[PDB]
């Protein structure tokens, strides 16, 4: 009786051993290759941040358990999860083929990070659906953004909730919250993407729902490009924040990120964790969602809802 869907999980990728890591940055800098000294560096910090192996693994496990809870929590629609990537294989071209080999017809597809942007999601939904009409004899209908599900709102909520619950009271009354996600080239205003203003909404939906007076907006990890990048950067804010009001802890919650790759763990678990220690205050960094069924819960409303279901 049920209807077969394909379910388009998307995500930017990860390397999937330390040998990959030539090609993944070669394709993220656009066809060039980093220096040596480059290369050396991030396999650094890869090994410092725990290894390689276990970050593609997160985002398969949360489009496998996305897909059977999907099918578990409604019967009219049995969903066939398929991976497209954007900097390693399999790319987004590659899981449309597939799709179409495989005799769907009908598809939804996800991006694994909740804010819209021009640069990222909408090319990624463009390239997904441009495939399809290639192939022709296959549809698909995109998520633009669920920062907003308050299942999702809720996740952060109540992890913020959980991390000052776990602070002296000294440090619970002098608390900074830093909401951020990845950086991006700051000409995406010139078409009006809203990529930005989600971020600052996320923020306020956030600190509101943990009942957090003190809180800011703040980017990370941006590339190295001569244009300038949406700011300010989490290492640079966190000093200003620190140098002005003299907080005692900070919280990080990089809700644009869904797991625990590079970008958190080095990029907030590191390089922040740097300076917090520089300035004698405490870091929290609550929780990613990674696979946990909370979070895949919160997914599957986000799908369910974009379908009318
Ligand atoms: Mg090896
Ligand atoms: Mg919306
Ligand atoms: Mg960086």
């Amino acid at each position: 009786s049920r209807k077969k869907m394909g379910l388009l999980v998307m995500a930017y990728g990860t390397p999937y051993k330390e040998e990959d890591i030539e090609r993944y940055y070669t394709h993220i800098r656009r066809g060039r290759k980093p220096e040596p000294e480059m290369l050396q560096d991030l396999k650094d910090r890869y090994e410092a941040i725990g290894g390689i192996s276990p970050l593609a693994q997160i985002t398969e496990q949360q489009a496998h358990n996305l897909e059977q809870h999907l099918n578990e929590i409604q019967d009219e629609i049995t969903f066939k999860a398929y991976i497209g990537l954007k900097h390693i294989e399999p790319f987004i071209e590659d899981a449309v083929a597939e799709m179409h080999k495989d005799g769907i017809t009908e598809a939804v597809s996800i991006v694994l990070a909740p804010h819209f942007s021009t640069f990222s999601v909408q090319s990624y939904n463009k390239r997904a659906k441009e495939e399809a009409e290639k192939l022709g004899g296959l549809t698909i209908t995109s998520v633009e953004s669920w920062y907003d599900e308050p299942k999702f709102v809720t996740y952060w909520v109540d992890r913020v909730k959980e991390t000052y619950a776990s602070m002296p009271e000294d440090e619970r009354e002098n608390a900074m919250l830093i909401v951020s996600a990845h950086s991006l080239p700051e000409k995406i205003k010139e078409f009006g993407d809203p990529y930005p203003d989600q971020l600052h909404e996320s923020a306020k939906l956030i600190a509101e729902g943990a009942g957090v007076s003190e809180y800011a907006v703040g980017w990370q990890s941006e590339g190295n490009t001569p244009d300038p990048w949406l700011g300010p950067d989490v290492q640079d804010l966190t000093r200003d924040l620190f140098e002005q009001k003299g907080y005692q802890a900070f919280v990080y919650v990089p809700v644009g990120f869904v797991a625990d790759h590079l970008e958190v763990l080095y990029d907030n678990d590191y390089e922040c964790k740097v300076v917090t220690d520089d300035i004698g205050a405490s870091y929290y960094r609550p929780e990613m969602p990674n696979a946990k069924p909370e979070f895949i819960d919160a997914l599957a409303t986000v799908v369910l809802k974009k379908l009318g279901r």
